[PDB]
């Protein structure tokens, strides 16, 4: 049957990481059918190769590779966002930074800015429940590039436009009113940049300069600027940046700065007006 075969794979994803939606989903894309199916119907069986193959998937993620890698594709938050090594995995967490933007997009529309986009992620959630508005992501590492670029045509979205540049480094026409952003904000020296999944994805797509907070401060301060009125920038930034982050917008910005937390943890968006 099914669930036998995913069984098997269980024993092996034991201490990595939390092994059954692994195998599940890693075996829900073979014959890969759906997971109620799986669920309803691990009855089923598969062909050999069509096996074998995930046996070997196996101790790919097994030493660690990213399921997500080996999937090559991702459910953010709502969508199939395809996936390559050189962006971030679209994390949920980011759900502070798409649920506040959009209950203050309401309130404001069109000519947003998703700064390092990295895979279109948030660029691409809020436009889709956003056409009324323009959506830009940009970013200074051509695969994730394209990487949003591609997941930009699968889901087939209007209006947005990704680009090749150092964050404000092309831009011009900041009659923006809400720019959003995910860079990276870790420290160099962090001992977490060693654990699980971390140890895979890209030092850009992951570090930053000062302490972590190089890049955060530099938008803030290169990203208000833009004269947005009114406007906000909305940023994501580790559990103890808030601090840090939070006092950064004021010596830097000018409205009420607020600290949301996202789940349980903590603060994970920080942000303010103009
Ligand atoms: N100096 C820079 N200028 C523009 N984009 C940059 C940049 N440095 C990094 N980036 C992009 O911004 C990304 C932040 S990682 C997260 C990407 C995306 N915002 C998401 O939530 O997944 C980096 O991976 C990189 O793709």
């Amino acid at each position: 049957e099914y669930q036998h075969w995913l069984r098997e794979a269980i024993s092996q994803l034991q201490a990595s990481e939390s092994p059954r939606r692994d195998a599940e989903i890693l075996l829900e894309h073979v014959t890969g059918r759906g997971r109620t199916f799986i669920l309803a119907f691990g009855e089923t069986q598969l062909t050999d190769e069509q096996c074998q193959q995930l046996d070997a998937l196996l101790t790919r993620r097994r030493d660690g590779e990213p399921i997500a890698h080996l999937t090559g594709v991702r459910e953010f938050w709502s969508l199939p966002l395809f996936v390559s090594p050189a962006t971030l995995i679209p994390r949920p967490d980011t759900e502070c930074l798409v649920e506040q933007a959009l209950a203050r997009l309401p309130e404001q529309p069109c000519r947003i800015l998703d700064l390092g986009t990295g895979t279109g992620a948030i660029a691409l959630a809020l436009a889709s429940e956003r056409p009324d508005c323009e959506i830009i992501a940009v970013d200074r590492m051509p695969d994730a590039v394209s990487l949003a670029q591609r997941n930009a045509q699968h889901l087939a979205i209007k209006n947005i436009h990704i680009l090749q540049s150092d964050w404000f480094s092309a831009l011009a026409g900041q009659q923006f009113a809400m720019i959003v952003s995910n860079p990276p904000y870790i420290d160099e020296q962090d001992p977490h940049l060693q654990q699980g999944d971390v140890r895979f994805e890209p030092l850009t797509a992951l570090v930053a300069a000062d302490s972590g907070m190089a890049d955060i401060v530099h938008i803030i301060e290169q990203s208000r600027n833009a004269l947005v009125s009114g406007g906000f920038l909305l940023l994501e930034h580790g559990w103890q940046q808030g601090e840090a982050v939070r006092q950064a917008f004021i010596l830097a910005g000018y409205h009420d700065v607020e600290t949301c937390r996202d789940y349980g943890d903590n603060e994970r968006v920080t942000l303010g007006r103009y």
